[PDB]
């Protein structure tokens, strides 16, 4: 009973991912070297040119498209601490719509940068997706992140210390200014093709006495990549986060009152709390709960419970309106909200004023598309476009968003269930979206 | 501690699909009478009126395109379960999201018309009763319900001659397609007033009630509700004979061949004498190991590393099916029925083609020898036989070749080894389920000592 992570390879197309990502598997020994032939041989014919490592990572995208894994016991290798699975990375139709749908769910992103010379600045740039990605990892909040400094054998000296110092530096600042923790982050320089320090140090690189993290949770270090991969902390569990609970209904059950009814999606319900609804606002205290028709003392995570409130009308609290705990994180009507969203196929063409109806966890109300902020390649995460005027079928994009009734959302980060949504147009299923941030009122 | 159980409600188009399970929801009080009537009143935008209706269309569309946000609204109760309404037909996604199993059925119940001619139309060779029927038993669900529906339309109203019509002629024509009509319960419904639904209907006096004799007990009841509750739960995949699906095959020293693989179904345990397919290959398993410890049993669902005397790594590989040679053993295949939608592919998909199969961990090309049917997406219809091409967007029945040799199952006898996707380079262009497989002739031995 090893620990299930998750790993999601990002980094600018031609840093290495397939490359590093393919040598990783070779040497942890997830396929048997017969397997790795046979499939190395028909990559080959498949395609012009050499597929050694590579053909691992691009098997792996490929088998992540239209919506059947038919298998992914090759993608599945053992660490020390973890059973680790390659779950996607970018460069295919559907990259970013299994990331915002949840279908590919990652603990992890290894973030491949190029540390030849040009490469790096090129993936830093206007034109690159290395921010894009980071940024991409942050706002679908997995708060692990790797850095492999890649393709040092490249470097002008080969392994240099500078170069590699610089590629630290910048990079840590981009993924601060996003959000991240530089210090939480282990940075790690390798060679995706020659195999250095991917599983124990390299005689290449005698100047690197290793990384070191310190997060909340303890500090940890290492030299090898794969000593990087048994530092991630698992999530955060959902019991120990604030309640969140969405009304899927509200009864009035006679000689006994209003009752609520809901799954809990984060936290712990208890008779006795007192809870806020957002975005009504009204603050009250739980008589009881009941699931299976037997009252409960605890409503945890995945529960789907009624629980009776004293002083409340069922006119006063509906479905779509969010309970939790009035003295942690109580929620709140959302002013706005940032989120990132792929188009599906539409009609015609969006702009700022598009108004569908957002469906999120039990809510359906119709939101503004306030500003479209950014439109992107749903290939690759990589930005084509600030302020785009119109957004159409195939895009992703950042949009800004405004309720049109009184809604309450939360960012996709802290509370996933309430920060993933489908936007409608009558029977219409046009696009689906996470929650970057939410201006909360006042 | 009630199990959980999907529904799925099929019918030919019209026969009251939406009018039934938008009346059963509405009465099982799964949802409040405000949510209903905000959704009530939101459906009278997108003509008259159209009422119980808005249920399925909206279940409907919010199984589109990969996104389920909340499925709360089609979850009930019943004595015995948790029911939830997973998907019908008459939608864009209805058959891809079938034969992929993103909506995957615990049971069909299956609504057909009573009114004059209604059933004629649903039963003939132009109805979709048979098809959806028929499409049921290619996906193993399973356990089947019918509804007579429209009982008050009927001549006179609320025939009993009309129903026993019905229940004579569809039972006829389920146990063509496999069912045992002696375990499928018949109910007398009309989903429009609600007789019978929750409770016996003054409607119908003459109604005594419908009776189901299966290998697992008999049952009986009298309205839809209690035939719900006869549903029996997942045949529980550790009772079949033993498949596992072979990932790797590993030389490792001072011990030798250690296939690794997970148990789809059955068990698998020391001392076992097991048959390769497609390769014909038994022996004896000498040790079972999983997270680096001996193993009493593997049971479905395990991941596990294996070791068998008498073989040298290169007589199996990734992609042979390994199981019990004393309780249905894994014969390779010849050809195979299947059924299959096309995605996204951008040619014409003619007599032979010939792209990659994966199948459970196999991975092998297999030629469209014959495209015996094609099928409407939206709704299972059969549009057409022997086509001479299939496109985008289409649903087919198609006879299959492996090239090399392979071992598959149906997907209704053994699931995980009965859903595969058609691979094109790089480009996923098909996934199907198998219907029929035609078995291979093939003497037993190497039975390699082991005996
Ligand atoms: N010199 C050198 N070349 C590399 C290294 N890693 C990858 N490459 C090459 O850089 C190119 C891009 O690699 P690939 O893994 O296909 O990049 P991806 O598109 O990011 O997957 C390929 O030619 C690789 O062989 C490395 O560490 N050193
Ligand atoms: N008289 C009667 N009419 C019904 C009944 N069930 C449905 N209908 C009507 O028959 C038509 C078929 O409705 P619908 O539920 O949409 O069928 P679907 O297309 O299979 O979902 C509609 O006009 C309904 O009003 C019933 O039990 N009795
Ligand atoms: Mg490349
Ligand atoms: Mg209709």
């Amino acid at each position: 009973e090893k620990t299930h992570i998750n790993i999601v390879v990002i980094g600018h197309v031609d840093s290495g991912k397939s490359t590093t990502t393919g040598h990783l598997i070779y040497k942890c020994g997830g396929i048997d070297k017969r397997t790795i032939e046979k499939f190395e041989k028909e990559a080959a014919e498949m395609g012009k040119g050499s597929f050694k490592y590579a053909w691992v990572l691009d098997k792996l995208k490929a088998e992540r498209e239209r919506g059947i894994t038919i298998d992914i016991s090759l993608w599945k290798f053992e660490t020390t601490k973890y059973y680790i699975t390659i779950i996607d990375a970018p460069g295919h139709r559907d990259f970013i719509k299994n990331m915002i749908t949840g279908t590919s769910q990652a603990d992890c992103a290894v973030l491949i940068v190029a540390a030849g010379v040009g490469e790096f600045e090129a993936g830093i740039s206007k034109n690159g997706q290395t921010r894009e990605h980071a940024l991409l990892a942050y706002t679908l909040g997995v708060k692990q992140l790797i850095v492999g400094v890649n393709k040092m054998d490249s470097t002008e000296p080969a392994y240099s210390e500078k170069r590699y110092d610089e590629i630290v530096k910048e990079v840590s600042a981009y993924i601060k200014k996003i959000g991240y923790n530089p210090a939480t982050v282990p940075f790690v320089p390798i060679s995706g093709w020659h195999g250095d320090n991917m599983l124990e140090p390299s005689p290449n690189m005698p100047w690197f006495k290793g990384w070191k993290v310190e997060r909340k949770e303890g500090n940890a270090s290492g030299v090898s990549l794969l000593e990087a991969l048994d530092t991630i902390l698992p999530p955060t569990r959902p019991t120990d986060k604030p309640l969140r609970l969405p009304l899927q209904d509200v009864y009035k059950i006679g000689g006994i009152g209003t009752v609520p009814v809901g799954r809990v999606e984060t936290g712990i319900l208890r008779p006795g709390m007192v809870v806020t609804f957002a975005p009504v606002n009204i603050t009250t205290e739980v008589k009881s709960v009941e699931m299976h028709h037997e009252a409960l003392s605890e409503a945890l995570p995945g529960d789907n419970v009624g629980f009776n409130v004293k002083n409340v009308s069922v006119k006063d609290i509906r479905r779509g309106n969010v309970c939790g705990d009035s003295k942690s994180d109580p929620p709140q009507e959302a002013a706005q909200f940032t989120s990132q969203v792929i188009i599906l196929n539409h009609p015609g063409q969006i702009s700022a004023g598009y108004s569908p109806v957002i469906d999120c966890h039990t809510a359906h109300i119709a939101c503004k598309f306030a500003e479209l902020k950014e439109k992107i390649d749903r290939r690759s995460g990589k930005k084509l476009e600030d302020n785009p005027k119109s957004l159409k079928s195939g895009d992703a994009a950042i949009v800004e968003m405004v309720p049109g009734k009184p809604m309450c959302v939360e960012s996709f980060s802290q509370y996933p269930p309430l920060g993933r949504f489908a936007v409608r147009d009558m029977r219409q299923t046009v696009a689906v979206g996470v929650i970057k941030n939410v201006e909360k009122k006042s």
